[PDB]
């Protein structure tokens, strides 16, 4: 009534998520990771695990994948300062970014090059390790190179897979599924991108279409797998192994900050910038990071304006109780792999103590500045991927975020803007020259 209206006007910001405005809000209430830790669920024990199981996986991909085997097995990917793009963005926009902007390159992650990759890839080696456990056919002392036998792939193929996607979990699920020797579903929308669809198609992957939301495709998802007990299903909302399978990220890049002498403390503050679908992957590499660098690493989502899900759920407190379509938001957007309409649940529970903020943005400045970093620094991306990209401007400009963390300017000069790029390896030329024309 009279009160619910009340309540409405209580959250302004809502009216100008329904209006479509690009938009940044910053979280009065985010923690210290101690405050913050007790409601994520899970510890830096269960992280030390999933990477202790990447490394028992290592010579599996090392000799599957003989473009690993270099690194040992090991699946990462670049992070490359990008002072073009940052100059580029300066000029565009007017907004100084006060020290100095890096790319992570989760776009060219070997094998599948995608953020949802490391979840995937890594949900994946687990389901095969457990059903090969509880067969009895293996040990966690046992050489895994041994799973790529003629007759571990035939144990495998027994086996199979079901996901509800967008199109890039489902590829890196695809892939190495068909290594292992899995059998693979993907269920997707119809609002999914045809040349994801297409893709998984041509590998040998069964594709199920929804004429509804990628939240229905999920759900239906789960239906289809439950009548099979030799079905599985990765579940891209509620999975925490997908999430620790992110989170390996963390100390992935602290390494990699180690190995390139980059310092990250109370006068060298790291800022990361995780473009946001459902949140999975983004809370998971916030997870991992904030194990990794502490009260010293700041992470803000970016969502699209169409598909505000996790600032919507956050914002509200609400979390997966409320969709962006329950206000009128159509969900339709460019940045296909971030259209999704209802967030999490767990992982914003989990994680909104932990994130500084959330903001929203256009295709059109996704389209706009992936053709700025294609010119500048001659990297190609998918739209998705360049949602992070707004963010170090959102940050710099904000004096108000400043003033609640003790920032300033000058202390900005000592900063690291961490833009991760979450997408652009899988994308065919055909592809990409319709995204560089916008
Ligand atoms: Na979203």
């Amino acid at each position: 009534m009279e009160n619910i209206q009340k309540l409405i006007a209580r959250y302004p910001l809502v009216e100008d998520l329904v209006a479509l405005k690009e938009t940044t809000w910053f979280n009065p209430g985010a923690t210290s990771l101690a405050q913050g830790l007790p409601y994520v669920g899970l510890t830096e024990q269960d992280v030390n695990a999933a990477h202790d199981r990447l490394a028992r996986f290592a010579p599996y991909l090392a000799k599957a994948f003989p473009q690993t085997a270099a690194a040992g097995g090991m699946i990462e990917s670049d992070v490359v300062a990008i002072p073009a793009m940052q100059k580029r963005l300066e000029k565009e926009y007017g907004q100084t970014i006060n020290g100095e902007m890096l790319l992570k390159k989760d776009s060219h992650l070997a094998i599948s090059g995608s953020i949802k990759a490391r979840g995937g890839i890594y949900e994946v080696l687990t389901h095969a390790e457990k059903l090969a456990l509880e067969a009895g056919l293996l040990t966690t002392d046992d050489d895994y190179s041994v799973l790529l036998s003629p007759e571990f792939k035939q144990f495998f193929s027994q086996y199979s897979i079901a996901v509800g996607s967008t199109g890039n979990l489902g590829l890196s699920i695809g892939i190495m599924s068909a290594c292992i020797g899995f059998k693979v579903t993907v269920h997707m929308s119809a609002d999914a991108r045809a040349w994801k669809k297409a893709k998984l198609r041509s590998h040998g992957v069964t594709v199920v279409e929804y004429e509804d939301d990628y939240g229905v495709a999920v759900e239906q998802g789960r239906k289809a797998a439950q009548s099979d007990p030799n079905c599985f299903f990765i579940d891209d909302e509620n999975s925490r192994t997908l999430f620790l399978g992110y989170a390996v990220a963390g100390q992935r890049l602290k390494a990699q900050f180690a190995q390139q002498g980059r310092v990250v403390d109370a006068s060298h503050p790291l800022f990361v910038y995780l473009p946001c679908g459902v949140g999975g992957g983004p809370g998971g590499v916030a997870f991992g990071l904030k194990l990794a660098f502490g009260d010293n690493v700041h992470c803000f989502f970016a969502e699209p304006t169409h598909s505000p899900c996790m600032l919507l759920g956050v914002y509200t407190g609400l979390h997966d109780a409320i969709s962006v379509q329950d206000i009128g938001i159509d969900n339709l957007t460019a940045a296909d792999g971030l259209a999704v309409g209802r967030a999490s649940g767990f992982v914003g529970r989990a994680m909104e103590r932990l994130l500084d903020g959330l903001y929203t943005l256009d295709d059109q400045t996704m389209y706009d500045m992936l053709g700025w970093l294609a010119q500048e620094e001659g990297i190609r991306l998918e739209p998705s991927a360049l949602a992070g990209m707004a963010g170090p401007q959102r940050i710099c400009a904000s004096v108000a975020y400043q003033q609640r963390h003790g920032f300033s300017q000058t202390q900005l000069g000592n900063a690291t803007h961490l833009v991760w790029a979450t997408g652009g390896g899988m994308v065919p030329e055909d592809e990409m020259e319709q995204y560089l024309a916008k």
